[PDB]
């Protein structure tokens, strides 16, 4: 009866869910690590190959490295979804995401990039995006040699790993080296700037909220960042500041309910239909940030299902 509109079946599941509290970080990463890592060790990899690719970074960068799944026994040159991991811009690691790629590269017979992208603080904008970018020039100068279609490159990400992306998707087209076919957007962390009627009224929803929403941008933007009313923050960092979103590539974004994320995700993809981009937008009922976890509820299948569905359609030949 907290949150009366919560699907019964995502009800259960949040009396054990851990706080990840971001003013303690080495705990929010220890608390992150060990709920990903119990996760892991059962999971399948039946199908699908797993090797690790090292792109170069951008300017004098070090080397990104890339979890690149493969589908087993496939005719190639297939398509490629470059995958962006989520976690605030502060936590989480690229394995954190295998299920999902394990899971698109079998059931949909796609490669898979998934980007060990540098986190913050330690690293601050705009390093993370400039990781996720150097493995987009990296997978697309290689793709004949990595048995990849260069016309068929899709960006994605979930959560941070969406602003990420979103950021990512924005660089290529401005600097017009790679084409991106499809950008597929999961509950994506857009709007430093956290004027949302979501972001001022969800203050203790599960997982994510307002007083995590503002650590995580001030560790990803670093001490020459003053704040939502700063005016100079890079459309990169924030897409959600972009005002030409024209020329972007056919997106895919979903939303959750009880997510301070979702208002900036629904008007992200409206700004992006009003620019004339073709999009598919789904705010899904009775969810909260992160409840695609809950992998059994109807609900979670349902916008798993839905996300095969959208990145099959979008790299379709």
């Amino acid at each position: 009866t907290t949150f009366p509109t919560l699907d019964p079946e995502l009800a259960a599941a949040l009396t054990m869910l851990p706080k990840v509290d971001f003013a303690d970080l080495p705990n929010a990463r220890a608390t992150y690590d060990a709920l990903i890592g119990a996760m892991l060790a059962d999971l399948s990899f039946d199908g699908v190959s797993l090797r690790e690719l090292s792109a170069p970074g951008l300017d004098g960068d070090p080397e990104v490295k890339i979890r690149f799944v493969t589908p087993d026994n496939t005719a190639g040159p297939v398509p490629v979804l470059l995958w962006i991991h989520g976690g605030g811009f502060a936590i989480g690691t690229a394995e954190s995401s295998d299920p999902f790629c394990v899971e698109v590269a079998r059931e949909l017979g796609f490669a898979v990039a998934n980007v060990e992208y540098r986190l913050a603080p330690e690293t601050t904008f705009p390093g993370p995006v400039n990781d996720c970018y150097a493995a987009l020039l990296y997978i697309h100068a290689h793709a004949e040699e990595l048995g990849i279609d260069p016309s068929r490159i899709a960006v994605g990400g979930q959560s941070a790993g969406g602003g990420l992306a979103a950021g990512t998707v924005l660089k290529a087209r401005d600097e017009g080296v790679v084409p991106v076919a499809f950008q597929f957007l999961e509950i994506p962390e857009l709007d430093d700037r956290l004027e949302t009627v979501s972001m001022t009224n969800f203050v203790d929803t599960p997982l994510w909220h307002r007083p995590n929403a503002i650590l995580s941008w001030k560790y990803y933007l670093g001490e020459s960042y003053s704040g939502p009313e700063d005016p100079d923050v890079s459309i990169y960092a924030a897409p959600s500041r972009a005002t030409d979103l024209t020329g972007l590539p056919p997106t895919y974004l979903s939303t959750m309910e009880l997510d301070p994320l979702r208002d900036e995700g629904i008007e992200y993809a409206l700004r992006l239909l009003q620019a004339g981009v073709s999009v598919e937008l789904h705010s899904f009922p009775g969810t909260f940030h992160g409840s695609a976890l809950v992998a059994t509820a109807a609900v979670s299948e349902r916008g798993a299902a839905e996300a095969l569905t959208a990145i099959r359609r979008g790299l379709r030949s």
